[PDB]
């Protein structure tokens, strides 16, 4: 299977990114600090947008700045003019979209600093970038690399502003490395689980993914890749939004895949109620019930880096269904 | 069809709002200017969220401040800690979601000023509101009234900060009033159009709505209501996002409803291209070709207030299809 060769290599591609000197990111972090950037704006579509969503919190924290995430069209002339000076970063799994290009140029015209994050070099969006921060993918991993690239930028900014010492830099790299090394085990487990529940998930009309706000980008990306690969409806919701609009988001024909990184009364309760109506409930987490449907796996569960783990079972469904 | 009595009265409800003295809006405008608020954050879900999307631009311009629109869960403590002092406005068609309430309480605990925009009074979200800006509903119009409520707040802020003189004020009200007076004719035209294209839309697997950025809130809200009423898949996309992700958002079995406020080469091209593959293409605008499928209608097309017009045809499909 061609999709496995891509998944099996992702952990190592991620590890390699930990041992590359990123002169490009440091030049960006330097300009950011010195040229009075007041907020970071991440813009793109689909996977790129989901990567930005997934990396937002980590970026806010380490950059010590607001971090906005939106679709390129939300960045019109007026929004860009009202905003304080920002580093607008256009993200793309490819060479960039017309919308993203246009957005970067509008920002650059008003005086904002721009950067490109393409999956290839040269990219079209590089034309509008003051700093090319290309995601290193040489010649599946896309989402993962995009997320780590954004986090590395956050760390570059932290260090340039002298808010990241050796002990912090190391602790972080150790945590990232620990999670990456545990992915292969999760890939194998995910395959077993994905194969065990293939018949049921196919036999559902549509599929709904949900989880805590901390994994919103995860469920969004999961939903997109399943729609894109399996060709049937799949949507990803933040848990409370799903509850609030449950009847527009689910019926007896639907299947639910829920992300349970930690015990949660409210999520357990939803699972209990839907369970009475349908047997198509699949939960993923370290302490979920070990029936045949769930994926009970000892996730590293790093508060910042578990995002690299929880997308894997969802990607596996794309590969085996 | 109780949905009509609702729609028929909406234009009159909106006109009334223009002549109401809104001390509540003014107090909020005064408090904003005096307590160093640096941005407005509109938060909510569904129709409330869409209403926020629809009014964003108008608010930015007249408040002269950045305006964010996001779901409550996005407003976490770390985001509220990083943000400059803001006016967080919690919006809920009903009394409020626990999510919006929690967001407001989180903003309040860190020093941000809060405001509530519910459709009822008292509303659950009023509990965490420094300023209750209730949408004046009395006991369909919800989305219209919420968008207007938000726009009146912006005018109140512009007034307090002496950036909206009498002539500008009077001019903006004329425009709003002209759009509102033209809605009844649009309701009659929409019903006729919806009845003419009834069967075709019923026989489509799923419906996709698209439009320019300036009407994103419109296709989002229209999508949600049609899904909620017709009980089948409906999604609203911004035009270019739609082109960029076409194969995941559309196929031969799909029906497209497109909003064409003005002539656009790219939209025409898309319609021509898709037209070869499916006849289920429906365009809404003043200059759309007058075949049976499209809704060619003389919209007022106000660059700011056309939002009150283009949602009507989509709302009419909810009322007459099922």
């Amino acid at each position: 299977n061609l999709y496995f060769q891509g998944m099996n290599e992702t952990p190592l591609r991620l590890l390699e990114m930990l041992t590359q000197t990123r002169e490009d990111l440091w030049r960006a972090a330097q300009a950011l600090t010195e040229r009075g950037v007041t907020r970071i704006i991440l813009t793109g579509s689909g996977t790129s947008y989901h990567g930005a969503l997934t990396a937002r919190t980590f970026m806010q924290r380490w950059c010590a700045l607001p971090v906005d995430v939106c679709w390129p069209f939300m960045l019109d002339d007026e929004t860009l003019a009202r905003s304080g000076k920002a580093l607008v970063v256009g993200i793309s799994q490819g060479g960039g979209s017309l919308s993203t290009l246009a957005a970067m140029e509008r920002a650059r015209n008003v005086g904002h600093i721009t950067a490109s994050m393409a999956g290839v070099a040269p990219a079209t969006i590089d034309r509008a970038a003051d700093y090319i921060l290309t995601v290193p993918c040489g010649e599946t991993k896309g989402y993962h690399c995009t997320v780590l690239n954004l986090m590395l930028l956050a760390l570059a900014v932290a260090g340039q502003q002298q808010r990241l010492d050796g002990e912090q830099r190391r602790s972080l790299l150790l945590r990232m490395e620990k999670t990456f090394n545990h992915l292969p085990a999760l890939v194998t487990a995910s395959q077993a689980w994905a194969q065990t529940n293939a018949l049921a998930l196919r036999d559902s009309a549509d599929i709904r993914l949900t989880g805590p706000a901390t994994l919103f980008g995860t469920v969004q990306e999961g939903a997109l890749k399943m729609l894109e690969t399996l060709r049937c409806p799949v949507s990803g919701y933040e848990f409370e939004e799903f509850i609030h609009g449950i009847y527009n988001a689910f019926n007896a024909q639907s299947a639910l895949i829920m992300l349970d990184p930690q015990p949660d009364a409210r999520q357990d309760r939803l699972a209990q109620i839907l369970g009475e109506w349908t047997p198509s409930i699949y939960r993923i987490g370290p302490q979920v019930e070990n029936n045949g449907l769930n994926l009970n796996f000892p996730f590293v569960n790093d508060e910042d880096f578990a995002v690299f783990e929880y997308i894997i079972p969802l990607q596996m469904l794309c590969a085996i269904l």
